[PDB]
Parts: C-alpha cells; structure tokens; sequence
C-alpha cells in the first residue's frame, strides 16, 4: 500500500526543499538527505483531475520510467559495460496524500523567479496517489552552464562523455535516450583528471575537464534486456511532433522519420540525432570564458564543426565513439 508523504519528506527535508524544475509530468526538487543532496520527482498518478493540460498517467505508464532508471544507475557498478555517466536511483515510492504546504511554497517561489508553464499542485485531496522518485544528484545543467564553461576543450569533453555513455547503455541495454535536450545534461566539478568507463569489456579514459556529466531523464527513453522492450508509445502523440522555435523540436520529428512512427523498435540513430542537437547548442548558444583565439584552441573548433557536419552519416553512438575522428 502507498505511505504518506512524511514517509518520503519528513519535516526537516521538506523545509530545504527548493524546486528545480518541471514538465507536464513532475514536478522536481532538490533538497538534503542526511548532509546528502537529492533531487526528487513526484508524480500524480491514477487521479481524475487534468493535471498541466493532461489526464494523470496510470501507475502502468510510469513504469517505464522506473525500470529504465534503475537499469541505468546500476552501470555504474558494472564491469564489461560500465559507465558513471547516468545517475543515481536511489528509492521509488508509492505516496499518498494531498500536495505538502512546504513545497507548495516552493512551487510559489519558483513560480515567483522563473515562471512556471504548470498548475499550481494544490488541488490534490487526501487520497491522492503520487510517484516519488529520489535520484543522486547530479549537479547543474548544460542550458543553466551555457555561459559557465571554460573553453571549447570543456565542450570537447562533454560531446565525449555523453558518446560514451550512451555507447555504453547501447552495448549492455539497446537504450535510446529519446529526449536528450540541453536541460537533460548534467555538470558537476571533480578533482578527477580522467575518467574512466568501460565499453564491451575494453576500458578507456576520457580527460574531464574538470566535469562530470550525468545524463537524465528517462521518462520517453527505451531499452530492453531479454528481448523484453521497455519504452514509451507516443505513436498517437500528437503535439511532441508539432514543436518550433529551436532545433529541439526537429529532433523529435527526426526521430519519427527514422523509426517510422515504431517506438518499440531499436533505432540507436536517435543517441546520433540527439548528440548533432547538443553539438549544435555548444558551437551556437554558448558563451566561454575563454575564446578560441590560440592555434590549440581553434583547433579544437574546427574539430567540433567538422564532428557537426559528419555525425549524422553514423549509425548510433557506439559507431560515433568508435569510429568517428574527434574521440581519437
Ligand atoms: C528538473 C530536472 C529534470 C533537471 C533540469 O535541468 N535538474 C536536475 C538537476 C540535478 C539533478 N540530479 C538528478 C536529477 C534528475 C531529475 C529528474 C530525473 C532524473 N533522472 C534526474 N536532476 N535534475
């Protein structure tokens, strides 16, 4: 049976609570957990009321989302595919009640600063169901660092991590991200110089530049393990495909095109499409503190734009990472 929210968040964790962000399904905070920082996700499920322009997803269309993060955070314990460049799962919860006070004003404050495209969550009653979902947390996001970054070596990194670990998730999972845009791509400072991952049991280093990247978000993402396919069916969804205003919403009609509308299907050119996306933000939106105004510098641009304009003639990450030039 579900337990109440207290279970969850009892009063000291509730009240360092500050939200972070948001989508039609969630609402997202972080907070501390004995002296640990967490980011949290709670979800309404199984309820009546339209929630965000929507009908509450059932317990069943969250499931996904559940099993593909816990497939994904036990990569970094494993051995012949093995990558840190994911997250952490920590606990999910069946909670219920209605929506805390406290993060109501944290929902308000948020609301307050960077507006809020939600519904404010406050007219949940006693009997509501909810998922909580409680992840490592791993730091800040690319589009919040868009002006953040050192140079295009930093950048340089990055387009390696994310190759990697989505090489790595390929391998061991037949994973596609399927919504990997720039909020979905981690930083967090370490005093690590390299890191290290492991792709089919050969083991390799990638310089980090100082960061580590963690790639998040599995709610459209799918993968599979004894030809058991966990995913998410938006083939009758209308509205994913009908974005504008940023390439991000290319990418989701790009992907159709590819999967012919199939999304139980392994189509890894998505990880492709989804990568040429995030090159795109680091050579257009952002800033450097330190401009490409060196030969070693300019260099490194011209690696990254010629990586841009080959990437998409490769056939998922795996190819991307093995074969293409820029990661030798
Ligand atoms: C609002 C979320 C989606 C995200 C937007 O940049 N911000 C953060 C920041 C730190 C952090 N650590 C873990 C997670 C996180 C949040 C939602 C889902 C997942 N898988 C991971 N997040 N999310």
């Amino acid at each position: 049976g579900p337990v109440p929210f207290s279970h969850c968040l009892p009063t000291e964790k509730l009240q360092r609570c500050e939200k972070i962000g948001e989508g039609v399904f969630g609402e997202v905070f972080q907070t501390i957990a004995d002296h640990t920082p967490v980011a949290i996700k709670i979800i309404a499920i199984e309820g009546p009321d339209l929630v965000n322009g929507s009908h509450q997803k059932t317990f069943e269309e969250i499931l996904p989302e559940i099993i593909i993060s816990k497939e994904l955070s036990l990569l970094s314990g494993e051995v012949c595919n093995r990558t840190e460049g994911f997250i952490g799962l920590n606990s999910v919860h069946c909670v219920q009640g209605s929506y805390p006070p406290l993060l109501l004003k944290a929902w308000d404050h948020y609301n307050s600063t960077k507006g809020s495209a939600n519904d404010r969550p406050d007219f949940f009653k006693d009997d509501q169901l909810f998922i909580v979902l409680e992840f490592e947390f791993g730091g800040i996001d690319l589009e919040q660092m868009r002006t953040k970054l050192s140079s295009l070596a930093t950048a340089k990194s990055i387009l390696h991590q994310l190759t990697a670990s989505l090489a790595v998730a390929e391998a061991s999972l037949r994973f596609e991200h399927r919504d990997l845009h720039w909020g979905n791509v981690l930083l967090k400072k370490t005093s690590l110089k390299k890191l290290h991952y492991t792709l089919n049991g050969k083991s390799s280093t990638i310089p980090s530049c100082g960061l580590q990247v963690s790639i998040i978000d599995y709610t459209l993402s799918r993968l599979e393990r004894d030809g058991i396919v966990v995913f998410c069916d938006v083939s009758m969804d209308e509205d994913l495909f009908t974005g504008d205003g940023d390439y991000q919403f290319d990418i989701y009609r790009l992907m159709k095109k590819e999967n012919n509308n199939r999304w139980g299907e392994y189509h890894p050119y998505s990880n492709v499409l989804w990568l040429h996306y995030l090159t795109d933000k680091m050579l257009k939106q952002m800033t450097f503190k330190t401009k490409c105004n060196t030969p070693a510098m300019k260099q490194i641009k011209r690696k990254i734009q010629e990586f841009h304009r080959t990437m998409l003639n490769f056939s998922s990450a795996t190819d991307l990472l093995c074969q293409h030039s820029l990661f030798k």
